[PDB]
């Protein structure tokens, strides 16, 4: 069921750093990773977490669809794109904490531990601030955990409405071509140790889909750009994609 090749380390250790790639075969229902103890370990979601919000806000008419406009609160920020006003697409596509931080006030913390309860999603636990606790709470998840929960989410069978895991799927549109079409959210933690970068979802085929979950390690913001081209290129190199 389950295979580990730790020759795939080279893919992180060849950039002075350390991670895991966990590859699910929906088809053969069979998973492949470079090191099983990691792909086990839990770390705080951070902004991965906004695929799991983002469901908990359309159920319950936080978020009316995805076009509605959040508008931007005028506290000028440090991150550009963050200064506006944003939908869900967008919301999705910058990872807009600020916008985040508001539905899960409005969900509140009853609601929201109820419904991560539902999901089976990681530890459950949203110990913390309802605001941040996906960036400084108690909240965990493993790279497996995330492949479990995406696969719910791929065959609409989460608690919430068909209607709300289409819209989320479609603000996780990441990339489409005449080969493959890729759905998945990145995630940087920074505030707990150790820092990490995460990139969960899947590759959607002609006649099969394979999810990932990858984490490594990021010291510093230098690196972002490892946790898409390092996943890209191990699913090239499994002749998943071109
Ligand atoms: O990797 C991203 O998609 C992303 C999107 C928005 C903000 C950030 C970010 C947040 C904090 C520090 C930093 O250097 C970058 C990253
Ligand atoms: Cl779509």
């Amino acid at each position: 069921e389950w295979q580990e090749n730790k020759s795939w380390n080279a893919h992180f250790t060849e950039h002075k750093s350390q991670g895991v790639v966990v590859l699910w075969n929906e088809n053969k229902q069979q998973g492949f990773t470079n090191n099983l103890k990691r792909a086990n370990q839990a770390f705080l979601p951070a902004s991965t977490f906004k695929i799991p919000n983002s469901l908990i806000a359309l159920d319950l008419g936080v978020v009316k669809d995805e076009h509605q406009v959040f508008k931007w609160d005028g506290q000028t920020r440090d991150i550009a794109t963050w200064n506006r006003d944003h939908n869900l697409i967008t919301a999705m596509k910058y990872s807009v904490v600020p916008v985040y931080q508001e539905f899960a006030r409005q969900i509140g913390e009853a609601r929201m531990s109820k419904m991560l309860h539902a999901f089976d999603y990681g530890n459950e636990d949203i110990s913390g601030n309802v605001d941040s606790f996906w960036l400084d709470g108690g909240i965990r998840i493993s790279a497996t955990e995330q492949i479990s929960f995406l696969r719910k989410l791929y065959h609409n069978k989460l608690h919430v409405s068909e209607r709300s895991q289409r819209i989320v799927k479609q603000a996780m549109l990441t990339e489409a071509n005449g080969d493959y079409i890729i759905r998945a959210k990145t995630g940087y933690s920074t505030r707990i140790e150790p820092k990490i970068g995460w990139w969960v979802g899947w590759v959607e085929l002609d006649d099969n889909v394979w999810f990932f979950a990858m984490n490594m390690d990021m010291p510093t913001s230098d690196g972002l750009g490892l946790r898409q081209a390092i996943t890209k290129e191990v699913l090239k190199q499994e002749k998943i994609i071109p």
